[PDB]
DNA sequence: TCGCGAATTCGCG
DNA sequence: TCGCGAATTCGCG
């Protein structure tokens, strides 16, 4: 905790901070470290922007377009600096989503499946939905060296560990972390290329097989792996340092901008 | 139709063959016009395999795992051929789906909305699902300078053209395919970098910023623009045609299996 | 057995 | 208005 961030951590662990909430606790603890740099919360990127931004760098991508104000909707928001040349680069982008509610139903009494009778539901797929997200914030950043995409995984679908819940009746149900039953994990893997969970993956790998050369953008995955909430405290620790590593690979952009002035 | 083609198509036409089972039917055509290649069609490829194809480019990536025997199956399944090295090459892979049953809701007359009302329903966004296969199979990819996968949509939430559908009470109803009240087909653009739909997008761009230099892996989307099913011989004939360009690409690891044999 | 997949309705600004 | 998003239950080999 540089100073103030351990002041910040326990704000928003005082109030329970959702993730939308945080990442603005983080555009402000960002401008009272660098106070000279602009930053910016936006809650919404519209599809032309992408497309725009596409076109730039290829004159054949980016043209389409089906729904004219159509836009993506990351729950955590988009924070961004204004680099030298009065462009906005963006600094972070967080998503938070929930599956298995399987903790919940064993930490009481309700007995699940289509004759009410199953202690756990067969997990479901729905959360392969945020690889879209994914690779829109993806195509938007394919001119950075950085990808400050931050997912943050909660339920009985994202174990990292073997859980045993306790119901009603005095019955120790128990959760095993590797059954294909319930855990989903694998289903969000393919979004940073099977690297560590858990992880800060902001700096972007270049790899190749041939004559080639090829970057990859990774998502940073964590995942609380109890199936228990996020303490919104180290929610903000990790973005905060998901996008000062941000502000490291934006470094010769901004030199000007907190040096000069 | 290159002779047998023809023959092949009306047979997908006269049966409403699936996606799985009209890739089959190529996996036939293409041994029937490449007679010294090898070629197989698989219904999985197990998460270890990719993994292990992901391990091959950079050692650090494919390093995670948590259900052993996970998979994924592309409801079209894999079609794949047997270079000069002895190893599977993926030609085709592609996947079929459906979203928005409006039109079969004012076919009829059954309102719908919370409270019986609506001629329409508020699309959703399952079909973002999508976008999980293509990474997986784009990460197995991640050597090739091709990617043979085709999306094939349909229903109310893909429309290109404005349909009217009459419901028995002789009301008139009409879609507009333009408006985001139904039309989802933006929400699978971000898998082609913007690029055209119902286009043949299997070879790989080589696109840059800086010193960089990048591959781009774009999805084939195919859309049946009026809401129709689709026609299982032109669903054939795309097939064939994105298999075929694969094989071009390949050209250069197939020609002593098909040259020298 | 275990594990992958369907796509849906409605809420919210 | 329009348009984005939640994640769920159960079926199938």
């Amino acid at each position: 905790s540089q100073g103030v961030i351990g002041i910040f951590g326990d704000y928003a662990k005082a109030h329970d901070l959702a993730v939308g909430e945080v990442s603005k606790l983080v555009k402000k603890a960002l401008s009272n470290e660098y106070p000279q740099l602009s930053f910016r919360y936006r809650d919404s990127i519209k599809k032309t922007e992408i497309n725009e931004a596409l076109k730039k760098i290829d004159p054949d991508l980016g043209g389409t377009l089906f729904v004219s104000n159509s836009s993506i909707k990351p729950d955590g928001g988009i924070v961004e600096v204004k680099d030298d040349y009065g462009e906005w680069r963006v600094v972070l982008v967080a998503e938070a989503k929930h599956q298995g509610k399987d903790i919940i139903n064993i930490r009481n009494g309700l007995l699940v499946g289509k004759r009410g009778d199953q202690d756990l539901m067969a997990a479901g797929n729905a959360i392969e939905r945020s690889h879209k997200n994914i690779s829109e914030i993806a195509n938007f950043m394919l001119s950075e060296s950085h990808f400050p995409y931050v997912l943050f995984l909660e339920g009985s679908n994202f174990l990292t560990e073997n859980i045993s819940i306790t119901r009603p009746d005095g019955r120790v149900v128990n959760l095993e972390y590797n059954s294909g039953i319930l855990n989903r994990l694998d289903r969000l893997t393919a979004a940073n290329y099977g690297m560590p969970i858990n992880s800060n993956l902001c700096i972007n790998k270049f790899v190749n097989h041939k004559d080639k050369s090829i970057m990859l953008q990774a998502a940073s995955i964590y995942t609380q792996g109890d199936g228990r909430e996020w303490d919104s405290k180290i929610m903000f620790e990790i973005m905060f340092d998901i996008s000062t590593t941000s502000l490291r690979v934006l470094g010769r952009d901004l030199f000007e901008q907190l040096t000069s002035k």
